[PDB]
C-alpha cells in the first residue's frame, strides 16, 4: 500500500500510453510534485527527452518540436506558476495546430484552497485553449488501469490539432523505493504492455468533401492565395496554379518560390488591383497571410465565391468572404482537384511585379535590415531551413525577397508573439537536425534571452541573427504619434548581445559590412554549435525603406 | 464619428476612474491594439508609469509595487500571448492579496476566431484566478459613460484583495488625431472629472466579528504561530505573545524577530513536541509557513482549538483542524482581542532553541550558502528591506538566521515560483524607496534574467545575490533518486553571471571569502544602482549542512 509506488504506476500508464500516438519528444521541467510523471518519463526507452529550467521556454521549445516533427510532443512540469508558463505555447499551439500533450502535475483535491504551498485550481486553468481537456482524479487503484489507458486514448486518438491539457494529481509521498503495489493493477492491461497500438484506437478523420462543381469553376478566372503550408505543398500549388493560368500571389510562409514577388509593393498599384478585380473566384490555400497589403486587398476582393483550403478547423477569412472553407491536407486537395492546362488571364501583374522587384534590387547596397531581409536567399544554408521571427523582419522578407520554392520556413505566425522565437528556433532545430538560419529582433531576442542557454545543444549549426534597431521599430513603420512613441511604443533597450553570448560559450559576430557577414557565415556553418550575428543597423532607416519602396512601386 | 478618437475617449473614462481608487502605478507593455489605453495613461498626470518589454515581467513588476504599497497596480498589455504572460503574477496575487488591474487589449468580437492575426479568445482566459472579471463590450457611444464608470467602480470598490481582469476590446482605426467625438458622450458624467471620488461609491468591509470567549481562551496553554505578515504587524505580535507567556514560532516572513529561533531544527526535537502537546490552543497570525518541521508540528498537533488570523479569505490550515478562520486586519485583531499579563509555560522550548542556534553558530565560519543565510541579518541595509527568494535560501534562512523584530521582508511566497523573483524585486525597491537586499539562486536567476533590464533603475542601491550552487539544489536537500537526480531535477546549467552584468551595465562582484564580500557589499550600498553579487558555492554543501544540524538538533 505505497502510495509513492502506485503513483509512478499510474503515471507510467499515462506516459506508455502516449507512446502509442507517436510521442517521442518529451520536455520535462524541474519539480517534486511532477516526480511520478517525471520517473515514469525518465524510465521509458521511447522518448527522447529535453530538458528547461523556464517553462514558457519549455513550452516553445515543445512547439518547435511538433511545428517540425508533425508529431505529438509532451511537455511534463510541476504544480503552480510552471503549469501558467505554458499558456503562450499552448495559445499558439490551438492556433497553428502543433499537438502539444501538457502533463501538469498537481496538488491532490485535500490540498487545494487551504493556504498550501504551490497549489493552485488548475483544472479549467488554460479555458477554451486545449483542443481537449482531461481533469484526472486522485490515484486509486478502485479506479481501474483500462479507465485510465482508455482516457489518455480518447483524447490523443480523437486530436486532429492543438494542445491537451492533462492535469495530474498526486498525494505524497512522492518517494521511495518502488515496491509491488500496483503491480497487479497494472497487470489487467495484460499483453498491452507487449503491443504498440493504443488500448482503444478511436481515430476519426475530419476533412471536407470534394468539390463536385470545381471542374466548373476551374474555366473561371482565378487567384490563388498560398499562406502557410509546407515546403512540399507550396511547390505542388506553385505547379498547379500555374497549369491553371492563374496568378499566384505567395506569402513568405508558403515556400512556393513567389514567382510574382514583392507583393506587398505591387498590390499597392492601382492598375494590380484593377486587373484582380476580374477575377471570379479566389482560392487561398493555406492561411496566416503576413503582408499589409495582401490583407488589404484580401478585404477589399469581391469575387462571386472565395475559398480556403487548410489542414486548420474553423473560419480562417478574417474579411468574411461569401464562400467555402474546406478542411483538408493541402496535397491531397490539389490531388482531387486538378488543374487543367488554361492559358494566363492577368497581362498586366506579371510586369510590375518584376518592375518591383527591379526597384528593390536598385537599393540593395545599403547595410540595413530591408537589403538583409531583400538578400537573405543568398544566406540560407545548404539543405537547411529557416526560422523567422515576428515584427519587421517577416514583413521585409515578405515584401523584399523571393525565397526558393520547397525551401522550408518556419515561423510563429498564429498569434505573433515575440515571447518564444529562440527556444521555438531550438525546438525547429532539434526536430529536424537541419542546419538552421533564425532571424530574430533585439526586443525578442531579450524577451527569450534565456533561451541561449538551449542553443547550446544544437545537432547541426544554427546561426540567431538579431536585427538590434534599438526598440521594436514597427512602432516607427505604423503611425504611432511621435510625442509618445520612443517610451510607450518602441521601448529601446540600448543593450548589445556580445555578452549574451559570452554567456552561453556561444560564437558572436557583429559584422560591419557585407564582407564581414559573408565571412561570419561562412566560419558558423562549420561546426554543430550556435552561432549569434547581431546587425547593429539604423533604427528607422528599415521602416523608412519599405515605406519608400511602397510609394515609388505604387506610381508605376 | 471617428472611431480613434472615441476608443480613446472611452479608455480615458477606464483610466481616470482607477485614479479614484488608488491606482497610482501603471505598468505598461508595448503594441498597438492597447494604443487607446497606453494613450489614455500616458496623457493622465495622475499615474508613475513603468515600462518593460516582457509581460511576463512586467506582472511582477506590478506585482511587486502593489506589495509594497499596498494599493492597487494598474498593467496594459497589447492582444495576444502578451495577455497570457500575465498569469503568473496574477496567480500570485490571487494567493497573497496584490491588487493588479490588468487592462488587457483586445481584438474587436468581428475579428475573433476567423484566423486574424494577433487575435485569440480572451474573455475568461484566466479561468477562476481574478477575483473580479469584466468582459467589456466594444465600444459605443449607445452604452453610456456612467455604465462603465460605475462597472470599474463596482469592481475596484468591492475587492478585498487580488486581480482584477478587464478585456477591452478595440476596433480599427486606432491611430489619428482626436476630435469631439465622444466629448459629449463624456460630459455626461458633469463634474466627477473635476472630482476625487468614485462615481459610484460600493465598499463594504469584510471582517470576523470579536470573538466573545477570548477571555477564556486567552488564559489557557497557547502557542503562537506567525507567519507572513508586514513589519508593523510582527513588532506587536511579538508583544502580545510575550505578554501572554506563549511561545511564539516565527516564520522568516514573519518580522517578529523570531524569539525561539531556528525552529526549523528545534521542532525535530521530541521534548519540544511533547512539550507543545500541552497546549490547549493555537492562534497563529499570518500563513504561507515556511519550514518544513514547522509544517509537519502543525500536521501533526490536536489542540482544542486552532485559529488562523489573515486579511486573506478562505481556508489556510492544509491541516484541515477544528477551530476558526478568522479575517481581519492582524493589527485591529490584536486591539480587539488583547493580551493579558501571564507567566509563561513553556520550559523546555526555550532551552532547546538557544543550543539549536548555539550549534548553527558553531559552523558560521565556512564561505557556503548556509552561512551566507545564518548571518544574513548582519548584512541588512540600514532602513532597508530585504526580497527573498524561493528554494533553498527561504528555507536556510527561516531555519538558521534570527532576522530583527520589524525589519522588513518580502517574498513571493503564494504559489513560490521561482519564474518572477528579480521583476519583483524591482518592483519592490521601486514602490517604497529603499534600500534593498535581494537573494536569488541561479536557476531563478537565469529564469527572469531579462528583468536585470529593469534593475538598472532602482532609486537606492540595491544589492542582488545570486547563490550559484549550479542547479535547483533544493533537489539534493529532498530525497530524489540519485541516479536521474542530476539531469531531471537539479539541472545545473554551468554558467556564471559576470557577462549578464555586463550587458546591463550592472556591477559585478564574485566574492571568494567573506572580507571581499563584506567589501563588496560596502561599494554597493554608495550609490543608488544595482550591483550584482555571485556567490559560487559548493553544489550540496547547504542542503548537507541543513540536514546535519536537523540531526544534530533532534538529539540533544
Ligand atoms: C508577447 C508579445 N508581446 C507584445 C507584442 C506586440 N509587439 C508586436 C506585434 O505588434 C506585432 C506582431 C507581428 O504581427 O509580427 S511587434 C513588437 C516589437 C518587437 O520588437 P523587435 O523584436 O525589436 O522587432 P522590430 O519591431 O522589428 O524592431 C511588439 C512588442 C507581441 N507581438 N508579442
Ligand atoms: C515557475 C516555477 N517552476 C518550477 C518550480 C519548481 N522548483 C522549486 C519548487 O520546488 C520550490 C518552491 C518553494 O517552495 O520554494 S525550487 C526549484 C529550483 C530553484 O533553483 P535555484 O534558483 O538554483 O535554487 P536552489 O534550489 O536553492 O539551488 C524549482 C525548479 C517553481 N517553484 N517555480
Ligand atoms: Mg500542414
Ligand atoms: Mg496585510
Ligand atoms: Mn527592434
Ligand atoms: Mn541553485
Amino acid at each position: 500500500m505505497s502510495v509513492s509506488a502506485f503513483n509512478r504506476r499510474w503515471a507510467a500508464v499515462i506516459l506508455e500510453a502516449l507512446t502509442r500516438h507517436g510521442v517521442r519528444h518529451i520536455c520535462i521541467a524541474p519539480g517534486s510534485r511532477s516526480t511520478p510523471l517525471t520517473l515514469a518519463a525518465a524510465e521509458n526507452s521511447a522518448f527522447i527527452h529535453h530538458t528547461h529550467f523556464d517553462e514558457r521556454g519549455l513550452g516553445h521549445l515543445a512547439l518547435g518540436l511538433a511545428k517540425v516533427s508533425k508529431q505529438p510532443v509532451a511537455v511534463i512540469v510541476t504544480s503552480g506558476t510552471a503549469v501558467a508558463n505554458l499558456y503562450p505555447a499552448l495559445i499558439e499551439a490551438g492556433l497553428t495546430g502543433e499537438k502539444l500533450i501538457l502533463l501538469t502535475a498537481d496538488r491532490p483535491p485535500e490540498l487545494i484552497d487551504c493556504g498550501a504551498n504551490q497549489a493552485i485550481r488548475q483544472p479549467g486553468m488554460f479555458a477554451s485553449h486545449p483542443t481537449h481537456s482531461i481533469s484526472l482524479p486522485r490515484p486509486t487503484q478502485d479506479i481501474p488501469a483500462r479507465w485510465l489507458v482508455s482516457t489518455i486514448d480518447h483524447a490523443l486518438g480523437t486530436l486532429h490539432a492543438g494542445g491537451v491539457h492533462i492535469n495530474c494529481p498526486f498525494a505524497e509521498p512522492l518517494y521511495g523505493e518502488m515496491d509491488d503495489t500496483g503491480l497487479s493493477w497494472q497487470q489487467r492491461l495484460g499483453d498491452w504492455w507487449q503491443d504498440d497500438k493504443p488500448w482503444l484506437r478511436e481515430a476519426p478523420r475530419l476533412e471536407s468533401e470534394k468539390q463536385r462543381d470545381w471542374f466548373f469553376w476551374r474555366q473561371k478566372r482565378g487567384v490563388v492565395v498560398a499562406g502557410r503550408m509546407s515546403a512540399e505543398e507550396g511547390k505542388k500549388v506553385a505547379l498547379w496554379a500555374q497549369t491553371l493560368g492563374w496568378p499566384l500571389i505567395g506569402d513568405v510562409l508558403s515556400q512556393t518560390g513567389q514567382p510574382l514577388p514583392c507583393a506587398d509593393l505591387w498590390l499597392g498599384n492601382a492598375k494590380a488591383t484593377s486587373e484582380l478585380q476580374q477575377a471570379q473566384i479566389v482560392v487561398q490555400l493555406g492561411s496566416s497571410l503576413t503582408g499589409k497589403r495582401l490583407l488589404q486587398w484580401q478585404a477589399s476582393c469581391e469575387p462571386e465565391e472565395y475559398w480556403i483550403v487548410d489542414d486548420i478547423e474553423g473560419r480562417l477569412d478574417p474579411a468574411h468572404h461569401r464562400g467555402r472553407r474546406l478542411i483538408a491536407n493541402i496535397a491531397d486537395w490539389l490531388e482531387l482537384h486538378p488543374a487543367e492546362k488554361r492559358q494566363p488571364w492577368c497581362v498586366e501583374i506579371p510586369r510590375l511585379a518584376e518592375q518591383a522587384m527591379q526597384a528593390v534590387i536598385a537599393r540593395r547596397d545599403a547595410f540595413g535590415e530591408a537589403q538583409l531581409a531583400h538578400r537573405i536567399c543568398d544566406y540560407l544554408p545548404e539543405q537547411g531551413q529557416l526560422f523567422v521571427g515576428n515584427s519587421l523582419v517577416v514583413r521585409l522578407i515578405d515584401a523584399l525577397s523571393q525565397l526558393p520554392a520547397g525551401y522550408p520556413v518556419y515561423s510563429n505566425r498564429g498569434a505573433s508573439g515575440i515571447d518564444g522565437l529562440l527556444s521555438t528556433a531550438a525546438g525547429v532545430q532539434r526536430a529536424s537536425g537541419k542546419p538552421t538560419l533564425a532571424i530574430v529582433g533585439d526586443l525578442s531576442a531579450l524577451y527569450d534571452l534565456n533561451a541561449l542557454a538551449l542553443l547550446r545543444q544544437v545537432s547541426a549549426p544554427l546561426v540567431l541573427i538579431v536585427v538590434n534597431n534599438n526598440g521594436g521599430q514597427i512602432f516607427s513603420l505604423l503611425p504611432t504619434p511621435q510625442s509618445e512613441r520612443e517610451r510607450f511604443y518602441l521601448m529601446p533597450q540600448n543593450v548589445h548581445f556580445e555578452h549574451a553570448a559570452a554567456m552561453f560559450e556561444l560564437k558572436y559576430h557583429r559584422p560591419q559590412n557585407w564582407q564581414e557577414l559573408e565571412t561570419a557565415f561562412a566560419d558558423a556553418w562549420r561546426t554543430p554549435t550556435t552561432t549569434v550575428i547581431e546587425m547593429v543597423v539604423n533604427d528607422t532607416d528599415g521602416a523608412q525603406t519599405l515605406q519608400q519602396l511602397l510609394a515609388q512601386v505604387s506610381h508605376l
